[PDB]
Formats: structure tokens, sequence, C-alpha cells
């Protein structure tokens, strides 16, 4: 068929992709910055193809529901053929490429401990031998599903806390886990992606911190549909990437360079 | 066709597998213990398939001779049909997944730097700013060819260096590097793997370490022939280790559980 314009489903979140100051009326990709929007360019150019940005429907990372059985959020947008590629900080699991194809990881991560800074925390042993600080993750998502699938006797406890606690310790965006460690004064503390959690650690007003070592250890990989024809350069492109150091190049630029911390 | 046994090549480098001590005269796979040889057990077994353990012909990782345009090493064995499937400490590459398969990565590792304790070199850049101190690769490896191909500045000036110094900074076998490290009196440092440094660091006598951070960011994945049946089954297994946390047990097992060093 003739060259067409692919599209790549990926999701606001800080530092991967960020809408510009002042460029919501704009249009196109230009309106976007951060580390997968830099990443995709590459990308793109590696493999040849044309592309346009769009950010997932219901803003969210993607998770099988137990019911329908319908997928959601970004792997949703793949399987049911609304987009050809993501391009996002989207973590390689099992029950997911299942159903959609990963590439090899472009950036490294694990489940880590967010919290306000002097929380007397260090572990999430630390965690679940306590019920004065209550802690959750981000919903629809591979940290999620990690707790409610792990048999790890640490996790299981603290998977069986976490999915009767009333309120809900689940939050809609890391933005809104992140808010809620801050007004906490330390009786909340978030569990999220060990990338996510050091970014913010870099961020105003300074005043969380990643604790302890990480629960597990995975990556973000660029994700197509089952037996897509974009799968075999784009796989190629992200170690192409990686050996010429280029991955480690963006992480600096937006993680560290751009560190608001010292 | 009838299942058949799986032909299963590997290499020998501690402490992902070894001869098991006076096994020398035993037969199949009893004859040896290790990371490796837990893996392809754990592999085999969520895959369905009989295997039998062979150590690589030529004792080699593998890389291609860019006279003959041969692949050599455990490389070599998949691309000419002489092995089904490599379960080895064998690094994820774009020129090697050209031509075979890997899995996702069942562990992390970067190139490193291995010293005799108090040898004054704390980063590549010390090592590529000084003459006194030598420093080789292993032969026919990822890390060679990772800084015979780079175009990163400090690792450019070091391959210059590295490829005509004489007598030769390059060693047939991590335990040849180990040696003339140990051997030195602080004269070579040997650039390795993270993993393999970390290993020896732990052993007695106890009288090297790594240094500084890791040079790159990559992993091993369990390797088939492009196209092989094997493939899709075995890259899932992998993941279902990572997620069961198996790998890290694993690791723990044969790295620090095993530990000399305290
Ligand atoms: O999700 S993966 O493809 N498989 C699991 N691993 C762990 C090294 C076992 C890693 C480690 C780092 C990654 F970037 C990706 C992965
Ligand atoms: O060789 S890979 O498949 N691709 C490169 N990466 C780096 C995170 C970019 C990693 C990181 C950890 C791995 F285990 C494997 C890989
Ligand atoms: N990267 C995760 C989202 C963040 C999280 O779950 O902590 C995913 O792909 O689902
Ligand atoms: N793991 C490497 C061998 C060790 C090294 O090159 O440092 C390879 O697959 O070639
Ligand atoms: C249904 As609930 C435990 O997330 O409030
Ligand atoms: C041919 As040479 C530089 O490895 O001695
Ligand atoms: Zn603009
Ligand atoms: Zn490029
Ligand atoms: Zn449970
Ligand atoms: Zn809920
Ligand atoms: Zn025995
Ligand atoms: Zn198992
Ligand atoms: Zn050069
Ligand atoms: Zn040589």
């Amino acid at each position: 068929g003739a060259n067409k314009t692919v599209v790549v489903t990926t999701i606001l979140e800080s530092p991967y992709v960020m809408m510009k100051k002042n460029h919501e009326m704009l249009e196109g990709n230009e309106r976007y910055e951060g580390y997968c929007v830099d990443l995709a360019a590459e990308i793109a150019k590696h493999c040849g193809f044309k592309y346009k940005l769009t950010i997932v429907g219901d803003g969210k990372y993607g998770a099988r529901d137990a019911d329908t059985k319908i997928w959601n959020g970004m792997v949703g947008e793949l399987v049911y053929g609304k987009a050809d590629i993501a391009i996002a900080p989207l973590t390689i699991t099992y029950v997911r490429e299942e159903v959609i194809d990963f590439s090899k990881p472009f950036m490294s991560l694990g489940i880590s401990i967010m919290i306000k800074k002097g929380t007397p925390i260090e572990s999430a042993e630390d965690l679940s031998k306590q019920t004065e600080i209550a802690y959750g993750t981000l919903d629809s998502g591979s940290t999620k599903e990690f707790f409610r699938r792990s048999k790890i006797a640490v996790f299981d406890k603290m998977w069986t806390y976490m999915r009767s606690a009333e309120p809900s310790v689940f939050v809609r965006t890391t933005a809104e886990g992140v808010a809620r460690v801050r007004k906490s004064k330390g009786k909340y503390a978030y569990l999220l992606e060990s990338t996510m959690n050091e970014y913010i650690e870099q961020r105003k007003p300074c005043d969380t911190m990643k604790v302890g070592g990480n629960l597990d250890s995975k990556g973000y990989g660029i994700a197509t549909p089952k037996g897509s024809s974009l799968g075999n350069a784009v796989n190629l492109a992200v170690l192409k990437l990686s050996e010429q150091g280029l991955l480690d190049k963006l992480k600096n630029k937006w993680w560290y360079d751009k560190g608001e911390c010292g």
C-alpha cells in the first residue's frame, strides 16, 4: 500500500509527553515536548515513516477488565485498531505481551516508594507492617496489576490491604498520587515506577524522595499490534538508539539537565 | 513432528554455567550447575521441552569476522544450525538481533571497570587520559564490539588505544582478564560486564572491585535461530519468571548468598 501517516498513541505524563506552554490551540506534533516526543522523532526517522501523535482517549495505560475482558488505555487502542503504535512509558508485562508486541526496552524501571521527606518508611516491608501510613498505586496500570497478581509474601500482604482500604488508595494519574503524598503530612506513600519517582524528586518544591530499593525490575517498550509490519524495524531502531547512547542522552536531558532541586 | 530433545548451547562462565566438582566423567545435564543451568530448567518446564546442555565448541560468545563474514561462538551455533537455543550470558545487541532472535532480557548489565583494589582509577575518562595503566576487554564479545563501533568521544579514544596496544590488552576468557588484573599490581584494568564484575568482587581473594558507573545499559536474552518455533513461548516464559520474582531469586542465589567476601 501507499505510505500512510502512522497513528501514535501516547499519554500526558511528565516528562515523557507534555503540552508545551501556550500550545493548546496549535496543531500537530509541535504542540508536544518530552522524552517520548524526542524518541518518536528518532524511531520514525530510522524506520522511515510519518506519524501523528495522539493522546490516549481514556487517559490510561491499559488493563483488561475482569468482567467484560475488554482492554482499556493505550493497550486497548492497539488491540482494537485505533492506533498503529504506542510510544510512551508503557511497561513490558507478560499479560500485555500476550496481546500486543513490545520492542526491546528503551528505558529500565522498577516499582518504588515515594514518601514526603521525613516519613519513617524505608522499605516495602516497613509499609506492610504498619497501618498509620496509607499507601496506594495508579489505576489501570502495571503497578496495580503487579500487586494484584503477586504471590510474594510482603507484596501479597500489601495488596490485601490496598484492595479494600477506604477511602481508595488508588489514584487516576501520577500527578494525583504525587499531590496526595505532598498534602498528606507524611500519612500517604505512593507506589510508582522509579523513573517517575526520580523525576518528581528533582522537581520543586523538592519535598518528596524515593526510598529503599526497587520492588521489581522491568522496562518500557514501544508497542505495536500483534503481527504489525512495523514491529521488526522498531525493535532494531531501539537497539540502535541504545548502542549510540541516544537513550542515555534523552534521559539526562529530561530528568537531570532540567533538574530544579540542585 | 515428534517432540525432539532441544539442543542448548551455553558457555563455561561463572556463575552462569560451571562444571560441578568431580563431575567431569558423569553424563548429561547433571554435570553442570549455575544461574543459567537453573534458568534452563525453568524455561524448559514452562515451554514443555526436553533439552541437552552443550558447551559452545569454540568457547566464544559470538562475533562476525570482518573477513569471512562468518559468525563464531554461540551466535554461530544458532546461525548455522548446530544449536536450537542459547541460554547463557548472551548480550542483546543490534547486530546480533539482525541474525538471531532474543527473548526479552532476563538479566540487566552494563560495561564496567574492574580494578585491583587501590588502583587510582574512578571512571572510563580516567582510563582514557593516562597511559600507565593498560586496559582491555574480552575477545569476540559485545564489549569489544561496543568499543569498536562507538562514536562516543571517550570510548572512541579508548578503542583507538586498545586496538593497537602491544602486547594485546584483549583476553580469551573472563577468567584470564581477572587473573591479569590480580597479577598486574594495579597496572591493568579489565573492562567487563557489571554482572561478572560484581560476581568476582564477591570471590576470594577479594582483591578486585567495580569502580565508577556503568558505561552502557543492556541485558542478556535467551537466543533462538531467526523464525524458530520456540521463540514466542521462550519470550513469554522469561517475562513470567521475571514477574514471579524467580530471576531475582536466582541472582541472589548465585551472586550474593554464595558470597565469600562478607
Ligand atoms: O521487562 S523486561 O523486558 N524483562 C525483565 N527485566 C529484568 C532483568 C530481568 C528487564 C530489565 C530491564 C528492562 F529494561 C526490561 C526488562
Ligand atoms: O539491550 S536492551 O534490550 N535495550 C537497552 N536497554 C536500555 C534501557 C535502554 C536495556 C536495559 C536493560 C536490559 F535488561 C536490556 C536492555
Ligand atoms: N508504566 C505503567 C503505568 C505506571 C504505573 O502503573 O505505575 C503501565 O504501563 O501501566
Ligand atoms: N556477554 C558478552 C560477553 C562478555 C563481554 O563481552 O564482556 C557477549 O554476549 O558477547
Ligand atoms: C473500590 As476502592 C477499594 O478503589 O475505593
Ligand atoms: C592483534 As593484538 C592488538 O590483539 O595483539
Ligand atoms: Zn512551539
Ligand atoms: Zn538516530
Ligand atoms: Zn492474596
Ligand atoms: Zn478502585
Ligand atoms: Zn551430582
Ligand atoms: Zn516456573
Ligand atoms: Zn575511532
Ligand atoms: Zn587481537
